[PDB]
């Protein structure tokens, strides 16, 4: 509870590469010179993509995930995957070098991702920054990920058990951030402060979707093509 923390921080740390397993064959700081074409929209999918299978088995190392029905898995997964991918970059990556670094250990600066992103990775960007000033450590981070994807969401089967479930990772954190910074509130509801804003996000990238769907230079992937369509309330 106790082991609940080191299962969660066990599931974060085996999802993301290892700082050995940094690729920086890509990166270039530089870029030469500029509307989005093809294989810029086509990076965006694959790197949205590749975190799909990942979170997916750090879902089912979380205690308590895989006891929920299968039907809510999949739709605290597939409503939770934006905001999820969002925050894991946002900590993952080194904003005040314009450092992008992706769950394949994949690094790119930001120069590189704007075509595809568009506006939206400034504004991760922004995030990650404020972010790193809270200075969140391993365990709190490893339960705000979980809070991220355990939680109410319209159409569960079983919303009391989520809510359980999500009541044990927040008093898991609640604990951790007291046992660390000497009990007895500020630091907890500025981290929990970021839940909100990490939504804000998760819209901003649904309109990049929206925008690239329109303009059809690549279609989506048919997973990110359901996420997006079963997340709007339309």
């Amino acid at each position: 509870p106790a082991n609940l923390l080191t299962s969660l921080v066990r599931a974060h740390l085996d999802s993301g590469p290892s700082t050995a397993k940094l690729d920086y064959s890509k990166f270039q700081e530089l870029v030469l010179p500029h509307k989005e074409d093809a294989g810029d929209v086509q990076q965006f999918y694959d790197l949205l993509s590749g975190s799909l299978e990942v979170i997916r088995k750090w879902a089912e190392k979380i205690p308590g995930f895989a006891e929920l029905s299968p039907a809510d898995q999949d739709l605290l997964l597939e409503s939770a995957f934006l905001e999820l991918f969002i925050l894991r970059l946002a900590y993952r990556s080194k904003p005040g070098e314009g450092k992008l670094i992706f769950c394949s250990g994949l690094v790119l600066h930001r120069l590189q991702c704007a075509r595809g992103f568009g506006d939206w990775i400034d504004s991760i960007l922004a995030f990650s920054r404020s972010l790193h000033s809270l200075l969140v450590d391993v365990p709190a981070f490893a339960c705000l990920s979980a809070l991220v994807l355990i939680t109410d969401r319209h159409g569960l089967q079983e919303p009391r058990r989520v809510e359980e479930l999500q009541n044990r990772i927040a008093s898991c954190l609640k604990e951790h951030v007291a046992a660390v910074a000497g009990e007895p509130a500020s630091c907890l509801s500025r981290l929990l402060g970021k839940l909100p804003e990490l939504r804000t996000l998760c819209t901003q990238g649904l309109q990049r979707i929206f925008y690239l769907k329109l303009e059809d230079l690549v279609p989506p992937p048919p997973i990110i093509d359901k996420i997006f369509m079963d997340t709007l309330p339309f």
